[PDB]
């Protein structure tokens, strides 16, 4: 199967939340995406609705053609809006209500019981779950022993490297977490950070199964425009692989 | 003499500093506006540094082929920027730091000495000087008294008009503004909420020197590329005084 | 005052509609509408539901950066509908529940107590009313009594004209029809059957407010894609004006 | 021996039928897709003309640089028109007069002696004939014994599978199907349903010679324009190829 | 009402009847013409058939959206065709069986009964006459004396003009007849050599109703496309207009 | 290495000499093509200078970036002007002057004497030499034996194949030939009735150094403009060979 | 009527001899331009032969479609080149310090021996003079005196101009010398430094016949690509004249 | 892993150095080739600052979101501008008789005390250095022997070779002398004369880390604009190692 990829269009409503006004509207572009290269379509449903908001999630549940992928917190108040929104995949992010962005993987080791329950209530909803966390086999086993069929390696490391060097040795990190998390039947995915100079790398690696990408495609889209932004960032991935 | 079209790239830096990275810089947004329409690009320079940076001033100020129209409060810290700058224009603006954006106009006529010096010192410093106000008489009067060359008629309350009726009074409104305005001397511009289904009507206006438009402008941009976005908002422009 | 395009998606929803499938949207078509020339779209909501459905327009509603024009018969269903929807703007139609399309023209004149009320009705939840009638001064001094601001005018038999000497007659007609309609203080749009190379001369019409278009344009769009579309035909329109 | 897309241009016919006029032209987007990577050119005469119509056939046989694929029902209306039209493919069909759209596959296994000389006769008239049928070894061995020199798969259920696991095990029934009837001499061609999203599955199976697509493509169309959604269609088919 | 363009596409047919193959086909040419700035597709169906065949004109017949326009020599040959096809127009060339292109005008003035009885049969069968003729007054008295509704007047020696004065001679010449022949009551056309660089000073002449081109437009498009070939001749028409 | 595209020009110069003008000229197709895949240009000098003239070579030897491919007939005149041009590539074919196209193969082996001294003569000026030649081993052993460097295969027979079989017998029959000339040391070449839906199976003959196409980019370069016609023609060889 | 372009394709020549190598070609540029805007195509042939080389005039002269403005320095070299190369227009400019003003013109009030000389001897070989001066009243009564038909007004002032005020001033002088130059029987064209933002004010001065502009144009190219660089600049050409 | 492109831009400054404006400037060059499949940007900085300019290098220092190759001969002053500037890569080359060899790169093996010097001094400061030598044997041991981690081999001779059989002899002593120069421990780079005709071979050396390119992408930007230019060489370099 080819790698898929996920288009995180949180920032088309960080750029609306700007103002009071409605454009740019995520609706349109997650069609545009859809149609330029995109698998999936992704939106981080945060608790203070920086960007993405209930509308958003309500009305992209109805207009998607692919399939939405809830990126959340895990608190009551996310479990319980992603069961009733039974979005095709939940991606479990750890967050705090004011930070730049998503900073690290979930601490799945240390609240094992936490992430159990909340797998096994996504599930009960028909919901694949996918855990957030670092390139790191203590977490890797732990989201295999909690249920998760899914993890996403967080590429932020590799994205923020300050050296070649320090590059390839967060590049072989992930290499070898994804074909350990494979070993032990996870399905596997990456994000955060990744770029159209950077994106190859990680797309090479064989055990990945979706890249989710959000700012970099935003970031060339005011440039270029959203469709060919999706279609670059597509080209650029099945050429790594093939 | 055409009807200019002042391209304000605030957001493109919004977009960059919702995330640590470079991108998108306001640098290559620029080059792509100057060379789709717009006769001068402008930035506001926030107290907050909320998006555009004292970096994006520098190198602007280095890199525009057209001009730069700096958008800023009537404060010392950027008087002296300003005078140290020398932006073509300057645009004075009320600010408050966390505000969604720029509210209404400039309180010329309460405050009538604070705005005569900072004209008197930046027009020394050989920079146009234009008073951001309301489409208000009394405001109108104060800074043709005060000695600004330009004022800017502030078209957030027609863009915000609830209904067709609100909205036809607030553009007769900013027409007899202009009307005024212009017979007291005073070059005039308007410019806030503008967008591609409202601009028109501004545009017709005969006393509009220039419109400076940037939120919906980067709004479509996401969608179908800055270059694109620029060129049609300066072709309805041209359309509206044809 | 710029002639204004209304651009009907109805024949969006046809090609959904002949499958079980949700695509193509009507839901995509209207951004990219009103993104390349339309200033309002529009749909009719039919009364056996064969394109257009309650779906769309509950969402729609929610996602048009413009306004809708919400095509309907008079029946207490579709009042209900509008009232509670409350569109911006509101065109009462003739329909016949097995009809290829709307055959043209209210009769108001004869049933002036019932669109009376209806037009009561929906100016009551604020929106703007239009009766669809002929080129015929008594229907439209009708629709001026019965209180409806807006009256669109048939233009199928121009559109449908065997030769040219009939097309030019029933360009005519239109035109000292829409002259007398304005001289009773309505506003006055036209629809039905407008094509790329039968436009102009309806555009020309200096009465004209908003051309109500749909069919063509999707037709175009099939082959050329609905942007290039949409903006063709308004650039036929703003030349007929020039 | 290169993967090759048959367009089905019926839905254009959808969109012309709904009036009386007479755009979109089925003979226009025939050229367009013939030269947007469409290898062949495929129309459904339906017993009820609802699209495709002896006009289309008539000139399409004269103006398609290509080849047409005559999808037909058997009857002795269908026969007789296929054996005077002598298209260089004609595939057979199961038919209800009012269906949504071709329910699935033929019953060969039941009407052998039927479909037996169906196929001899428009192999007489030089006609290569291809059995709609569904993916099952006892339909397909049947068509291999009542001489077909081609079958074509119904991807029906592959693609409104409700479930990833129910769609991976259509999958994989097409595709044992497609090995068998290949050993049994047949050339195997697939089609119903597909999309920009499900085709690269069935474009990977080796033993496929053409896929059939048409709903799909002409909903991208009105978006993005025939050429371009021809081109993305062929493109993803041959990337999955490789 | 605006200048129209007829575009003449025999030498699509040229480029195919070099071959024995069936590309490029007219059909298609004008069913992108038609889309992109022509408001009718004109046909010189030559004695020798050496571009355009009986077969096109035919196929045409039922494939143009807009109206063909017939150029014939008067040959009984012809008006029998002319009088079967029945194209909205007709317009009467003098021809030699191997003449690089039309040479001349039509000798009217010394063949008034042919071409009076060449007229009334077109006219009869419901054919809008157009004499080619030279921008001569006696050729066109005798046109309006025959009956023809149209003259087309012959641009070539304009186009051929050696020097800037032989031009604005030719250019001054034809002005005056066009002149001249509406005083009479004729229509008039204008055509032969028309370029882009040539056109918009025949466009002017305010008598012009419709200016037929078609060997620069098809030397433009084998570089550029037949679309913008197209569009951008209409283009330069409507701008010599306004 | 990969296989190269040398595009034909002569049907530019065909256009243009069916009129007295100079457009299209083949000067500006060629820098096109030079830039959008042709790895060369050919243009075939005809006695009879039906469309390349002299002129067309004089210039073109100046303007070519990549090189020329000089067909012509194997006359004294030629040969001098061949050894005059010094192209880097001559293709030497039969000709007759009232040909339609170059027909079949050169009869090398029934005139080995004149060939040897042609292709001596021409090595000595330092060009390259091709023989068309049929795909007939007799014809390959004698423009083995008498000295070319190359031999062009006549792919004619192969496109004008009246049905599947013959095209496939047609097919094996040129891989065939072009691995006996491989084998016997010379370089080969395909070409004539290359189009775009057969190309791919010769592009797929691993012996194949260079396809020579014309007419068929021609053709679809009126629609689509040349760039496009021969990028597309360029891709569909490479996509064979991958 | 139409105000004319001249587009200078002299820094093409530029970028090419920058090394041994042939491309860009500017016969290459002037096909592109001569299609997107330019009315005629100047290229300066130095007598250092710096940028646009002698082989360029030569095949330059056979490949237009426009017409040629041959720019050079008046010396018995040139004079002879001019006469025996036979371009349209011949625009005469100082090569040497003692040939300029302390503007940029040329000096015709001080050499009025020689250019009488040039303009008679020019003008006897059929081709149309043009003296480039600066807005000088005394240079303009000297070119009229001496015979040229065509006065090229210097617009660098104006385009060097370092405040708005000189700018409006620089334009003011430009306007008066070409009222001026037309009341003595001139016709004028004007040209260096035109930019996309300062041509506009140039293009409106109604005496102006043809713009000459060269590396505004040539500097966008590089970005945009000539085609629409050219086209672009015409266009706003045509608006300051609308 | 994959192969990379350097762009370097140093001739857009000399489009710019041409005159005394800004434009085209270096800093928008860079933008559009490092999105359009650049991975790397080249600046020559010389020591007569002919194109690029000191004000150059210190904005793209901030503006690149790839990385600099700064390109300087080595003297005092540009070790000095490098260690301060600290772009990534460093390649030193020859701006002086007493540093080139006959054939053009950088004569190593004569001075390799100096080079000794440079290579530690600028690593001391975190510059990969890169020494641009010819394919010789001689110098690369020099090289190998000096502590530079990598060599760019002159492809000059290559790309000027005048007979093929000159062209595979020179690209043969290249691949030689990569696969000599890395069993060694250099990483190897190429360029100088790379056109989009002769990269193919060049990238299909295995030993290739980037290939360095300038003057054929700018040559090629005047006519398609340069995201086009720089995209299609990125393509065909792809194309070669697949
Ligand atoms: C779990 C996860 N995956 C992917 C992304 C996409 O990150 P980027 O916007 O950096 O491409 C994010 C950012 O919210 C994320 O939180
Ligand atoms: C202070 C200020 N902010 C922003 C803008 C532009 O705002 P908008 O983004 O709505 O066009 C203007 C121009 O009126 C302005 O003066
Ligand atoms: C009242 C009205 N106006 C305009 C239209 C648009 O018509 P067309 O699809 O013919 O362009 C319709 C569709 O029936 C309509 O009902
Ligand atoms: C009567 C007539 N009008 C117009 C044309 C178009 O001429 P051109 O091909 O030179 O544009 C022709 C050429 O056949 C013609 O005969
Ligand atoms: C003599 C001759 N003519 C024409 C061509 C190209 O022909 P076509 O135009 O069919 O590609 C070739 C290349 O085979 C040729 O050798
Ligand atoms: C007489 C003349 N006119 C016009 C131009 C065009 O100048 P620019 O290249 O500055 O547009 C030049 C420069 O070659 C010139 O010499
Ligand atoms: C060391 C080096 N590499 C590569 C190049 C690129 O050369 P070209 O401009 O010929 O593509 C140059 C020329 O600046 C160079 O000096």
């Amino acid at each position: 199967a080819e790698l898929l990829l996920g288009v995180n269009i949180d920032h088309i409503a960080t750029l609306r939340n700007a103002r009071g006004t409605a454009y740019p509207d995520p609706v349109q572009a997650a069609f545009i995406a859809e149609q330029a290269g995109a698998d999936g379509i992704t939106v981080h449903l945060r608790e203070d609705r920086r960007h993405i908001t209930d509308r958003d999630v309500r009305i992209l549940r109805q207009t998607l053609d692919t399939r939405m992928n809830l990126e959340m917190a895990v608190t009551e108040e996310m479990l319980a809006i992603a069961v009733e929104t039974k979005p095709h995949f939940c991606c479990l992010v750890p967050e705090k209500r004011q930070e730049v962005t998503t900073e690290g993987g979930l601490d799945v080791a240390g609240q094992r019981d936490k992430m159990r329950d909340a797998c096994k209530r996504l599930a009960d909803a028909g919901i694949q779950v996918s855990l957030f966390i670092d390139a790191d086999e203590e977490q890797i086993k732990a989201a295999a022993e909690v249920g998760a069929p899914f993890i996403e390696i967080h590429t932020g490391c590799y994205a923020d490297a300050k050296t070649d060097a320090e590059q390839a040795q967060e590049l072989a990190r992930i290499a070898k977490a994804a074909t350990f998390a494979a070993s032990l039947g996870l399905k596997v995915n990456a994000g955060h950070g990744l770029t159209y100079h950077n994106v190859k790398a990680i797309a090479a690696i064989p055990e990945m199964h979706e890249l989710n990408i959000g700012h970099a495609i935003i970031g060339r889209a005011v440039m270029t425009g959203l469709k060919d932004a999706v279609a670059e960032m597509k080209r650029l991935m099945l050429e790594a692989r093939g």
